[PDB]
C-alpha cells in the first residue's frame, strides 16, 4: 500500500518510457515523455511502426497531429492509453471501499520492482497487477485483469530512462460517484434523445445511457479488453452501459435502475 | 400507376380520420397497438397506444409528440409525426425515390377482411432493403406492410387487424384538439467517398461521448427519403473491433482503421454498411 509513491513520481519528475501495449488486436511499440516546469505537466506519446502519429499535454492542452491531418486541440488533465490511468488514482479516497496487496518483487525490464495488486472490496470491479520500479517509483508494467484472472490489457515497460432524469439506478458497486449527466438528441431521423449518466471510482468509469425502448432494441452483452457494452430492454427503456466493468456488474447495475 | 397509388397512401395517411388496431411483429415479437389519427384545422392529430401490459401513450398535435405514462412525468417533443406507429414508408415522397426505386404491382388479396393492391418497392441498386405494400383498394391506407432484407426474410411486420374510417372527427382527438400537453454545421476531417445513389446527408453532429475524458464522436445521418443511417467516428481506442450486429431494421457496423472506430447504424443490408466504411477516406 504505497502507490501513491508511483503516482507522484510519475506526474512529478522527468522521464521517457519506450513501452509496448498489449491486447486482444495486436502488440504496438509506443513512448511516453513526462516533465512539469511551473507545475504545468508536459507529456509526449509516439507511434514507432507506421504513421508518425503524436499527442502532446500542457496543463490541459492535449493536442493530436499525424500525417495528413489538420491539428487539434482538446480540454483534458492528462493522455489516456498513453500510460496506465492507474498512475493518477487518487488512493487516500480509494483506499476505503479498496484494498492494496503486496506480493512480492520481481524483473521488469532488467530491474527489481515491487509487484502490487489492486481489487475492490466487494469484488464488483475488474483487477489491477502493477510492477512498480523500486529506484524511480515509475510503473514498468500495469495488467488488467478479469475476475477470472486474464489479462484484458497489459502495459510493460520496455527501457527506462530519466440534466433531471425519470430513472436513478438503485444499485451501485460502492464507490462510484455519479460524476455528470447529459441528455443530448441521438443521430436519427427522428433526433432520438438520449439520457446519459457517467459514473466512476476513481479508478474505473462506467456509463448508464437511457433511451426510450424500440422495436429493434434487444439485450446484448459485449465486451473487449476494458470496454462493456451492455444492453437491457425493460419498461419501455433500452439502457446501455458502456464501460470498465465486468458483464456479471454492468448487468446488475442496469436491473437496478428504476424509474420512479 | 403503383407510384401514384403509393403517393395517395400517403395522402389519405394524412387527411382522413381513422382508427387502426393493428400488430407489430419481428425477432422480439407480436405487439398490440391501436393508432387513432385525425386533420383538424390542417393540422395532424394522433394517438398510439399500447394496448396491452402499461398503459403507454404517445399522442401527436401539430410539431408536438407528448408521452404519456403511469407512475412518470409526462414530457413533449418536437416530430412531424410518431415514430414507429404507422410505417414511416406512408410518409415518403416516392416521387423523389422514382428514379432510384422500382414501384412493382404485385397484384391483390384480402388483409383484415379487406380487398388490397399489393406493391414492391425495390431499391434497383440492390444495396438496400425493400418493403411489401398491402393497401386498402377503397380508402388507400396501409393494411400490411413487411420490411424485407436483400434475401427476401421478414424483418418487420406491421399489419392491420381491426380497421375503420370516419367522416367526422371523434371525441377523444377532439379532447386532444386541445388540452394541457406538456413542456419540453460542423465540418470534418473525413468523408464517405461511397454511397448508393439517392442517399444524402441530412445532418452533421461533433458531442462529447459520456466517458471521463469527453472522447468526441462525429457524427453524419443520411436518408434517401426512405431509409436512414448515421456513420459515426471517434477516435479508435485500444478497446476498439470490427463488429457487425443485425437486429430488424437495426444493422450495427464498427470497422477500425486509420487509427478510427467507425460505426454505421441504420436500415441497411450489413453488406452496404460494409462499404461505406471501407470507402471513407480522411483529408488530402
Ligand atoms: C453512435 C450510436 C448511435 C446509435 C443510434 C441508434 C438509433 C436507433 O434508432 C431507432 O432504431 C430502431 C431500430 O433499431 C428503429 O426501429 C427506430 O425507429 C429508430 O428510431
Amino acid at each position: 500500500a504505497l502507490l501513491q509513491q508511483m503516482n507522484l513520481a510519475s506526474q512529478s519528475l522527468n522521464y521517457e518510457l519506450s513501452f509496448i501495449s498489449i491486447n486482444k488486436q495486436g502488440v504496438e511499440s509506443l513512448r511516453y515523455r513526462h516533465a512539469r516546469l511551473d507545475n504545468r505537466p508536459l507529456a509526449q506519446l509516439l507511434q514507432m511502426d507506421g504513421p508518425r502519429r503524436e499527442v502532446v499535454q500542457r496543463g490541459n492542452e492535449i493536442s493530436y497531429f499525424e500525417p495528413g491531418l489538420e491539428p487539434f486541440t482538446l480540454n483534458g488533465d492528462y493522455i489516456v492509453d498513453s500510460l496506465p490511468s492507474l498512475i493518477y488514482t487518487d488512493f487516500k479516497r480509494l483506499s476505503p471501499y479498496y484494498d492494496f496487496i503486496s506480493v512480492g518483487r520481481t524483473r521488469i525490464a532488467d530491474r527489481l520492482c515491487e509487484v502490487i495488486r489492486v481489487v475492490a472490496r466487494d469484488g464488483t470491479r475488474y483487477s489491477y497487477i502493477v510492477w512498480m520500479d523500486t529506484e524511480s517509483k515509475l510503473p514498468m508494467r500495469v495488467d488488467l485483469l478479469d475476475r477470472d484472472g486474464e489479462t484484458l490489457e497489459q502495459f510493460r515497460v520496455i527501457a527506462f530512462n530519466v440534466a433531471k432524469f425519470s430513472w436513478t439506478p438503485t444499485w451501485l458497486p460502492q464507490g462510484f460517484s455519479e460524476v455528470s449527466s447529459s441528455r443530448r438528441p441521438l443521430p436519427t431521423m427522428d433526433n432520438m434523445p438520449i439520457e446519459s449518466r457517467l459514473y466512476s471510482d476513481g479508478l474505473f468509469s462506467f456509463s448508464v445511457n437511457v433511451n426510450r425502448a424500440t422495436p429493434s432494441s434487444t439485450d446484448q452483452m459485449l465486451r473487449t479488453g476494458r470496454r462493456t457494452v451492455s444492453t437491457s430492454v425493460r419498461d419501455n427503456a433500452e439502457i446501455t452501459i458502456v464501460g470498465e466493468l465486468p458483464p456479471q456488474t454492468a448487468k446488475r447495475i442496469a436491473e437496478n435502475i428504476k424509474f420512479g
